[PDB]
């Protein structure tokens, strides 16, 4: 028993991290097979920041303008291309530590592990969720761009996030590994702001199921709710709508605990009305929304 | 910006984890140089576990009773011996992935990363603190025994914890890598309980400094206090005493943020007496005590 924010073991990703330098700019890149992926903004100067024309900046570069260092070894860049907001540098060595991997684009509410890196070297690993407003609440300093986000269900690494920037509210924006941004953001220093964030309702319900599995029942009640009445109340507390898909997804947790999804919804309504009255759930005094249904089943039993 | 419960990258430890089977028991072991370390209770059946005589159980075993698998490869056990509550299985091959490492024993309040493993396969990594009552609030299922805890101090892995058991309250107990238990526990099936726990004061102060560095400042106030008056309050709220050494250790954070430790102690006094009045700090409604001063400086400064 116990319940913890748990990340995937980071070793398979650690063996893929490299340092990419262009001009006076250094950041991180991801070395898979014979390609290094990194944010295209590595090619920008101080001037360039507001309205960079990336195609024009890139056409001016040769292979030998990109320095790639993997530990103590320089790799040779033998080709370059841009895909959306990522640069792909072809190198003359396949990474001998390349894991089985794929690139997956995730939806808001999905969680993943982040391996924070500086100068091509790993600093730490933690868990994040894609917020409804397409940001992530990470922990990143100057030099962290190119850090990646991943899951490892089975032996296969699913890369889902590459870090590009910090927004003024201190939250983080980035792309999938095909270089498409999550949300409306762009890799330019013009004014942009995250929309107001909301709580991930399906995840809170998952976590309440986790609390029951681990032996806590104090917050249950004798009531039920319709899906529509639940959503009418929940939205007054800045909770995302719960959909019939989400209800279906919670089916297994419902069957394991004997508590119907809409009865758990009624418990959540009361928690929003009353607060916790000095109590905690799984060691928290707030409702947690960064565990998915899949996360709960994997960690519990 | 941002502040997260962050574990060390786990790769150097992942390359040392193996599966150990003895009879119908499978659990995890740590393969360093030519030795596999695991809990000595691997040799017990249920009946044995009620009142084990480990020396007597072990003398009945041959090397070939211990099946050790590193991935899909069997290792050959060529020797077996016990040190306190850990079994050491000598094997015929040195681990080519052995990192630079040391075995260290940690103090209550200190934090470490846990690599939870099942059947010799790492499943997850998270950060823990050794509680003042010598338990850890981990997340472990059947099969997790032999999972380890560690810090990384340079390129050197400092192993500090090996998992042995779950207590009835759902917290966790184990040993250092020399097989000495943290806390007043034994490796047998009898009634055992965690003692009453306390809050790690120096760590809460560290986390308040983390909050200030990240822009969360509402709890600061004009007041200061003395160590003696603060410690009277801590005692009343089941907080560990704050020592002068703790004050010294927070020195850097005090100079960086302009908030003296005893000035921050006056903030913490008020929080204990009055609560948070609906507010949060770094997204929490509780005072967090599982970041050390070193953890905070490392995460707010970028060490790699
Ligand atoms: O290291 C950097 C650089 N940067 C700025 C940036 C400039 C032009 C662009 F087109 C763009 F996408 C991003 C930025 O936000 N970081 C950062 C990333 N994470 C946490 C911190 Br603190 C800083
Ligand atoms: O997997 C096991 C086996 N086990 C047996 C045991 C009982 C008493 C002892 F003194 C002892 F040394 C071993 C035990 O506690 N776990 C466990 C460890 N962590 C989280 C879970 Br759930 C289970
Ligand atoms: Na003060």
């Amino acid at each position: 028993s116990g319940f913890r924010k748990m990340a995937f073991p980071s070793g398979k990703v650690e063996g893929c991290m490299v340092q990419v330098t262009c001009g006076t700019t250094t950041l991180n890149g991801l070395w898979l097979d014979d390609v290094v992926y990194c944010p295209r903004h590595v090619i920008c100067t101080s001037e360039d920041m507001l309205n960079p024309n990336y195609e024009d900046l890139l056409i001016r570069k040769s292979n030998h303008n990109f320095l790639v260092q993997a530990g103590n070894v320089q790799l040779r860049v033998i080709g370059h291309s841009m895909q959306n907001c990522v640069l792909k540098l072809k190198v003359d060595t396949a990474n001998p530590k390349t894991p089985k991997y794929k690139f997956v684009r995730i939806q808001p509410g999905q969680t993943f592990s982040v391996l924070a890196c500086y100068n091509g070297s790993p600093s730490g690993v933690y868990q994040c969720a894609m917020r409804p407003n397409f940001t992530i609440k990470g922990s990143f300093l100057n030099g962290s761009c190119g850090s990646v986000g991943f899951n490892i269900d089975y032996d296969c690494v699913s890369f889902c996030y590459m870090h590009h920037m910090e927004l003024p509210t201190g939250v983080h924006a980035g792309t999938d590994l095909e270089g498409n941004f999550y949300g409306p953001f762009v890799d330019r220093q013009t004014a942009q702001a995250a929309g107001t964030d909301t709580t991930i309702t399906v995840n809170v319900l998952a976590w309440l199921y986790a609390a029951v599995i681990n032996g806590d029942r104090w917050f249950l009640n004798r009531f039920t709710t319709t899906l529509n009445d639940f959503n009418l109340v929940a939205m007054k507390y800045n909770y995302e709508p719960l959909t019939q898909d989400h209800v279906d997804i919670l089916g297994p947790l419902s069957a394991q605990t004997g508590i119907a999804v809409l009865d758990m919804c009624a418990s959540l309504k009361e928690l929003l009305q009353n607060g916790m009255n000095g109590r905690t759930i799984l060691g928290s005094a707030l409702l947690e929304d960064e565990f998915t249904p899949f996360d709960v089943v994997r960690q519990c039993s």
